[PDB]
């Protein structure tokens, strides 16, 4: 009798709380790569529009002008998908910390519930002091650090079912030491008269928003939140199921438009997307006098625009790195620089200012 | 004896929890401005920009093209303003959350120690069933809403000192009503062979992390959760502390450039920023192969340009707005069409496309 809540019961609810905690910075770093591809793709679409610039006339303008409005197209989606990132980063955040709260909570109960000698939280192997390691179990303060990294959950506490350490225990096998704990034993009576929880007339010891119930004298049980597709389904409107959808939505986010490692990917990828293609029928069909519906030849204007697995790509992203332009120094507007070897927006800018007023 | 907890000490707490849930909305609302500036500037900076492509040395030309580097100084601004702001965003809902989760956890474990008859929190003027008055007052499961629409945290439930209304209760204030629950009567002895919490060798019941305490038999306390700066100086690094402080550095970014009302207003507006001024000096040293240093006249160069108290500005809007300007018919790019009615970013990528093709 007088039961400590085992180890086995508590602990894997501090692990729990430990990785729940990981939401905030899982959470901003998916919204941080969309934004990230923003400030590269817009590099690259000027280094692209600084040689067009430069060129007018070229064929080599006509293509980096329709790899310009795929870019254009591309950009457009990552600016959108944001503002789905920002509400999902942000409701995953705060089901998952409520979440991590009340477990918490719940679990400080018991760490308190001590009086020097025995303690409401047992220790592995039915030792009486679970209290000196619960910290080093996640059971903690929440001090978020400085630097939010982190894209990974470890997929043994959290994973796409359910948190699956978290298996049921119904009766008798929450029970951690005897004779330490007072507060799963039943009142001698009615509450209003006796000391205790009577556990009748629904009475129960509920910490932790579930997540440590006794319903029944001397028994601590911990619910199923291990599938709550599978087993644990009927949790799945939990705190603690909701909190899993989150993490899902969360984790099932598309990032929008990226790069590629270098530039002739990054162009090859855009060479791809119908909106270049149909940049070469429209530019097509302005400089000649036709309509767009008369360049329907498809295959044959891509292989002659961008080859046959985008072959001609390479070359014309080598045309454009080596391009002397000018504008981009700021006191000097004849002063040239290569644009390879212009990597920022102000620069790229005052380029392009340059040509539109040379 | 035998005290349920009183209405005072947890339904200021429930409706603490209750607010710190707006933390997702507003947060979420913060970044958002942003975006949703980012993006009717950008449909603006295109709508500049085909004017100044199809007469590329006009006067006006050169005006719209300065304005668009006022501009793009300021999408630039509000990307570093959304960056910061995911990241304020995150921290705050983490925090609040935790707190929101704790709060309501260590009152729902009050709720569930009652056995239909007697209620271990009170209701208000002392009555027996605080028990049916709890979600009410904001302690129910976290249902974020379709539409996390906020702005608005109530001030006098959380300050910009702290959270107001929870004012500290010491030692007789926090029992409710008698002779309904035994959750803090005392142990007749050592918890190790007795029922509930003796209350020596450092028992107590700590519920909500901190939230309600009961560090002596009979009675239960709360902090001062009201002043991290002065009063409550103590409590600034808990939980609630910390809740605090990042909810603070939330509201502390500040909203990044905005639209006018009208673009007659954003373009007023940007002429009045240095980037177009410095823009205009660079064109022209550009122009006339000479260098921006030697374009000293700050003040008249804008009268020209820009005009005294702008006003020149509004009518080149005017006359901006009513050009006809070809490119917007997705097959015919002879077709004209007023740029006051090009309003998707796709009609005008494609008539920037067409003068550059034509």
């Amino acid at each position: 009798t007088h039961f400590g809540v085992k180890y086995e019961l508590w602990q894997p609810e501090c692990e729990l709380t430990a990785e729940l905690r990981k939401t905030a910075g899982v959470a901003k770093m998916k919204v941080n790569s969309d934004l990230n591809s923003f400030k590269t793709l817009e590099l690259t679409k000027m280094k692209l529009l600084t040689f067009a610039a430069k060129f007018p006339e070229s064929k080599e303008a006509l293509t980096l002008r329709a790899l310009e409005a795929a870019l254009n197209t591309d950009l457009r989606a990552l600016r959108d998908n944001i503002a789905n990132g920002i509400d999902r980063a942000v409701r995953a955040t705060a089901y998952a910390s409520e979440a991590a709260g009340a477990l918490f909570s719940g679990i400080q109960t018991l760490h308190d519930a001590t009086d020097g000698t025995t303690y409401c939280l047992s220790a592995s192997g039915q030792g009486s002091n679970g209290n000196a390691a619960m910290a080093s179990q996640g059971c903690k303060p929440l001090a978020l650090p400085e630097l939010l990294t982190e894209d990974s959950y470890n997929t043994d506490v959290i994973s796409d079912k359910g948190f699956p350490k978290i298996s049921p225990l119904t009766n008798a096998q929450g029970q951690g030491k005897s004779g330490e704990c007072g507060l799963f034993q039943a009142a001698s009576g009615a509450q209003a008269t006796n000391t205790g929880v009577q556990f009748s007339g629904g009475s129960r010891i509920n910490l932790g928003l579930g997540a440590i119930v006794a319903s029944a004298a001397q028994q601590p049980t911990r619910p199923d939140l291990s599938d709550f597709s599978g087993t644990a389904r009927n949790q799945a409107d939990t705190l603690y199921g909701k909190a899993h959808a989150s993490i899902t939505e969360l984790l099932q986010l598309a990032q929008g438009p990226k790069p590629g490692q270098t530039e002739v990917e990054t162009m090859k990828l855009l060479a791809q997307k119908t909106a270049a293609l149909d940049s070469i029928k429209f530019q097509l069909a302005a400089s000649t006098g036709k309509k767009t519906s008369d360049y329907k030849e498809d295959e044959n204007l891509k292989t002659e625009y961008f080859g046959k697995t985008e072959s001609n790509i390479e070359a014309l992203w080598n045309k454009v790195k080596e391009e002397k332009v000018k504008g981009a120094d700021p006191e000097d507007p004849s002063k040239e620089s290569k644009i390879s070897d212009l990597n920022t927006e102000e620069q790229l800018q005052r380029v392009l200012d340059y040509y539109a007023v040379a």
